[PDB]
């Protein structure tokens, strides 16, 4: 990216908004990296909760991170740290440069330039948010010049100061960006920041800031006030059909209604060194065999915790359950249930699948169904066993509605009408928009504690496998408690000899695994750094 261009090359570019746009798109491109949303930040670093875990019984090979059994030297961790800082460098570079060029732009281009400034600042806020929530104690690298300083000069900032920096960035994007559907300045804003995404992300930032580890409880009110602006704008909503979200994201269909922050992956080929393709629907897909000349395989290493399945099966009419979880795989010839053994007929396999005491071993192999390529992709493209053109939802309006409900309840110490309306909008859509909502709605009469429990659960039903559960458990201060409780619950369910698979419980340590370590390579280069607790 721009980090490899010289001082002279950079001073000769960005002479108008079209040139500036090209550099801005390079900031966005950071997101498609394997170490960003192509794999690590989307899938790999979000496993090991009450809803999902990595495949297998142990911690070998790719299972080391999802089982929390990795050292400070783990390569993937260093790669994400480096990629975030690269994103930040690109954002900083763009901002520094456009500040010096905007004065020369035409009236039309100055307007676009402010939007682009807002987009870069929103991206920078997003990158710092990931850094601060995942690593805890990070460096505010505020200029490209700082990136070239001797690393003995680097110091970690208080998380409160990193949050304030993110907040300033997102507040500017909220002020400057139009809503996606109101925008008559940009020719296209597909998969780019607009006001709804800025407000939505700022809501999530404030909610997290209010939770663990910073615990600035004043931010619940800020989260709620921010979400209110977005909710009351009437500019965004929920797609009528939950399934449409998956159809859309698997087919490169941008719809700004619900999708606020979505990473687009697309290449006609995968024979280059920097093709913007990811692992979505592959590593976290439905298990699928390769068929020569027809289909690439999907490894489908993200497995669903069966106790989550059991809880969700009680709410029969919730249509999201079957749209979210695959109890099947694709063989060379058919869609087949995971529980189907060699002797099973369709009827016997169906009976085993429904009974919690049957075929328990194979039930552990269920996967998400949200990124079922065989089911959703309508077009032919490259055949590859590892990569795809499937997109990644980082932030949907439903998440923001649930955050609004959560934050209102936290701030007001109890749910109000707005909190109920926000959560019930999500429940109604999740039940297929029933004529009578008395069955799907959360009942009146809940108090602070019970509404809190309801909203925390709804997040699993609404957003399962989309990368939020672990960070939610962490900001709620219950990550270790939940891993431990999940281990017990699987043990109660399991009726066979031995134990059910839940390797993450063997290694997850309270006071350690709520953060990733500061990468050892960086510890070794920055003499003023302190490693995170218990790392
Ligand atoms: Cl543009
Ligand atoms: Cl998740
Ligand atoms: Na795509
Ligand atoms: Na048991």
């Amino acid at each position: 990216g721009e980090e490899t261009r010289t001082e002279v090359e950079k001073k000769n570019y960005m002479n108008n908004a079209e040139e500036a746009k090209d550099v801005l798109l390079g900031v966005y491109r950071t997101n498609t990296l394997d170490a960003m949303y192509g794999y690590y930040l989307s899938i790999l670093f979000n496993l090991g909760t009450d809803i999902s875990q990595v495949e297998g019984s142990g911690n070998e090979n790719f299972r080391i991170i999802p089982t929390n059994s990795f050292p400070t030297t783990q390569s993937e961790v260093q790669q994400t740290w480096a990629a975030l800082y690269t994103g930040i460098y690109r954002a900083n570079d763009f901002l520094e440069r456009i500040s010096n060029k905007i004065g020369s732009y035409t009236t039309t281009d100055k307007k676009l330039a402010t939007l682009y400034i807002a987009e870069a600042r929103a991206l920078r806020g997003m990158f710092y948010f990931e850094l601060v929530r995942r690593f805890g104690n990070v460096v505010l690298m505020t200029s490209t010049q700082m990136s070239n300083q001797n690393p003995a000069t680097y110091v970690q900032s208080a998380p409160e100061k990193v949050y304030e920096y993110i907040e300033d960035d997102l507040l500017y994007a909220c002020d400057i960006l139009p809503y996606a559907t109101d925008d008559q300045y940009r020719e296209s804003n597909d998969y780019r920041f607009s006001k709804g995404a800025a407000l939505g992300l700022l809501t999530k930032v404030y909610a997290t800031w209010a939770g663990y580890p910073v615990k600035d409880e004043s931010k619940w009110e800020a989260a709620a006030k921010t979400a209110r602006i977005l909710v009351e704008s009437g500019k965004h909503g929920l797609l009528k059909d939950y399934e449409q979200l998956w159809k859309n994201t698997c087919n490169g269909t941008w719809d700004p209604t619900e999708s606020l922050i979505e990473i687009s992956f697309y290449s006609p080929t995968v024979s280059g060194n920097s093709d913007p393709v990811g692992r979505i629907g592959k590593w976290n897909g439905v298990k699928t065999t390769a068929i020569a000349g027809v289909r690439g395989s999907c490894a489908a290493n993200v497995k669903v915790v069966h106790t989550f399945v059991l809880d969700w099966r009680e709410d029969v009419s919730d249509i999201r359950r079957d749209l979210s979880i695959a109890n099947y795989q694709y063989t060379d010839t058919k869609k087949s249930l995971w529980v189907a053994g060699a002797s099973d007929t369709d009827e016997s396999a169906a009976e085993k699948d429904a009974d919690p005491t049957k075929a328990q071993k194979n039930k552990q192999n269920y996967t998400p169904a949200k990124w079922d390529i065989q089911k959703y992709v309508t077009t032919n493209s490259f055949i590859n066993n590892d990569k795809s053109n499937v997109n990644w939802y980082f932030l949907r309006y439903a998440d923001v509605l649930l955050l609004y409900a959560e934050a209102l309840n936290e701030w007001k110490h109890g749910p109000d009408a707005e909190a109920y309306n926000a959560i019930n909008a999500v429940r109604r859509r999740g039940y297929g928009n029933p004529s009578n909502t008395s069955a799907c709605d959360l009942p009146q009469g809940l108090d602070e504690t019970s509404f809190r429990e309801a909203v925390r659960k709804e997040r699993s039903y609404e957003l399962s496998f989309e990368g939020h559960r672990r960070q939610d458990l962490i900001r709620w201060g219950i990550y270790y408690k939940t891993v431990q409780a999940t281990a017990k619950e699987l043990g109660y369910w399991w009726e066979g000899t031995g134990s059910p698979n839940y390797s993450v419980a063997t290694y997850t340590e309270e006071g350690k695994h709520e953060l990733f370590p500061i990468p050892q390579r960086d510890m070794d280069l920055c003499i003023q750094f302190n490693q995170n607790p218990k790392w």
